[PDB]
């Protein structure tokens, strides 16, 4: 939930909310600022140079955002974040958060462990891209995303909420071939889709 | 008068902490799926870390240097294990410490921890890099972006028709995830296409 470190913290932050679908940060944008999400979620992604998508991360509620371009100045944001659901973000600036730091330096440990847990993350997934055929990483996508916090049960597993295109932007494939795959999938008798509703046995 | 720090103080004062050792190239510091207990940091030479898939087909994530830590992913949570293989590439000096004393010394001088997380930093940064690359780009493409890039590396030389890089298709395989083999094919192929010349460990980007 929160404790007393946290409330300090957010304290010295001003609160925006953001609608579902609603961009926080634009990749290229100085990055002068730390977010801190206090309710919802959000996606982090990256683009092609003909607009593909891939979407690198979700995060939520009690996750650190826009951290990146806090050790050095002059950087620019590394990618877009956008609003899954309605969010409620705190803020503020690089430099009242390094004086925060200095008066408490465990804030800036919950920090950094966020960015281990993130770049342990982000390294599987290099490695899901080089090793494992598109089927392979959908099959494995199929999965991770009973992880998630929105996850819900079935008595075959569990039950989840995923369109084409959203598992395309995670896998690197058009809308399309991942229709074709999910039906190879489901005639392998590894899963069963329903609309935007899949069955993972 | 006594003299001033030959380094930094900060990096001396953390160093006089930790356990050094030399490694020959070719060693592996850091095996993947030990548990996580001890933080590196490299005092002379390179290391690459790298990950395989399910027969032992490699790939490096990143080639770390003099200057950089290791072994940081496991210290902000106990029961962890180690996310990659860590290899020598040259010979090396590498600092231990565990995470028990390391997180002492962060209690001293929190300054230690701002140099560590300013890496990690850097390192999501390059690796969601390359997270994109290999989802908007095949196996063709991966290759001759790397060439690309590595033509762009201030070590690359300049040639009458282009840039000249000077790497094994061993690497070239470990950058992208390929074998060696692939690697070969691909390259043959990129020059049947005019696109690269290529003798023996030398190929020339053409501009
Ligand atoms: N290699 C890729 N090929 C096709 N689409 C990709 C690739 N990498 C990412 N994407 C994105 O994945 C998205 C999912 O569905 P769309 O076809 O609507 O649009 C897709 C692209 O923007
Ligand atoms: N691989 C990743 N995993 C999780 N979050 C990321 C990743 N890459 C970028 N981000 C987030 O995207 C944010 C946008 O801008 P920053 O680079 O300032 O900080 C970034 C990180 O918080
Ligand atoms: N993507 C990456 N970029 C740079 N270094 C990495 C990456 N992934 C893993 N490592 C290093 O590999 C090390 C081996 O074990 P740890 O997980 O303890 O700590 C790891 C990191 O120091």
């Amino acid at each position: 939930q929160t404790d007393p470190t946290l409330e300090w913290f957010l304290s010295h932050c001003h609160i925006h909310k953001y609608p579902s679908k609603s961009t926080l940060i634009h990749q290229g944008e100085k990055a002068e600022t730390l977010y801190y999400i206090v309710k919802g979620s959000v996606a982090v992604l990256i683009k092609d140079e003909e607009g593909k998508e891939m979407i690198l991360s979700y995060l939520n509620q009690g996750d650190f955002i826009g951290e990146l371009g806090l050790f050095e100045e002059g950087q620019e944001r590394s990618a877009w974040v956008r609003a899954k659901t309605a969010c409620e973000v705190a803020e503020i600036s690089y430099k009242k958060f390094r004086q925060l730091i200095q008066v408490n330096p465990d804030i800036l440990m919950r920090l950094s462990a966020q960015m281990a847990r993130r770049l342990q993350v982000t390294s599987e997934k290099v490695g899901n891209l080089a090793f494992l055929d598109v089927t392979g990483r959908i099959a494995q996508t199929l999965l991770n995303l009973a992880k998630q916090p929105d996850a819900m049960t079935h008595p075959d597993g569990m039950q989840i909420k995923i369109t084409r295109q959203e598992i395309g932007q995670i896998v690197g494939c058009s809308r399309e071939t991942v229709g074709r795959i999910l039906k190879m999938l489901e005639d392998q008798n590894l899963i069963s889709a329903h609309g935007k509703t899949i069955v993972v046995y």
